[PDB]
């Protein structure tokens, strides 16, 4: 286990019933005859911001995190097949995550599925995907405009604003996690 001697500007602990990513922590003296350590981690989990104060004479238990390269294979919308390049372990995900990962993906295409103990905690669509626009109406009206964007959708379904000078068949290239438009190749 962990003594509160240990931490780093990143390590993950499960405390809380949580598994939490130490961004930065504070060994602090009070004075009081104990120390502590006020720890601001993330939980690796929701994404939430929080932080704890760790207590000197109580260590806590360590939060290892597997990360798994899978490809893309399909089924039915409600569990998607991945297969554990790692190897040969086939891995099905559920709708909900389905759904972040129906916004942008790749058949064939190896994500980053975050797990612990096995239990899925989190999905890694690669930064940069590439997705063909399929219906998009183009017609730049002569001006230049860096916001001259229209509903968009994507061989994925998605539907994402693209420059007024987009045609059908153009290969987006998106970066996954912000969402931010990269421009078509």
């Amino acid at each position: 286990m962990i003594s509160v001697n240990d931490f780093k500007t990143g390590l993950t602990i499960s405390v809380d019933n949580a598994i939490w990513k130490v961004i930065d922590f504070q060994h602090v003296k009070p004075g009081k005859g104990s120390a502590f350590v006020r720890s601001k981690l993330r939980n690796l989990r929701t994404g939430a911001i929080q932080e704890k104060t760790f207590r000197a004479g109580e260590k806590v238990e360590p939060a290892m995190i597997e990360n798994r390269r899978m490809q893309y294979l399909y089924a039915d919308g409600d569990n998607h097949v991945f297969m554990d390049n790692e190897s040969f372990e086939q891995t099905e995900l559920s709708s909900d995550y389905l759904k972040e990962e129906l916004n942008y993906l790749k058949e064939g295409m190896e994500v980053q599925i975050q797990t612990y103990e096995g239990e899925t905690i989190g999905v890694e669509l690669p930064k940069t995907v590439e997705l063909t626009v399929t219906e998009t109406e183009p017609g730049i009206k002569g001006d230049t405009a860096t916001g001259a964007t229209k509903s968009a959708t994507v061989e994925t379904g998605y539907t994402l604003n693209v420059p007024l000078f987009v045609n059908e068949g153009d290969v987006l290239i998106i970066n996954t996690g912000d969402g931010s438009y990269i421009s078509r190749g």
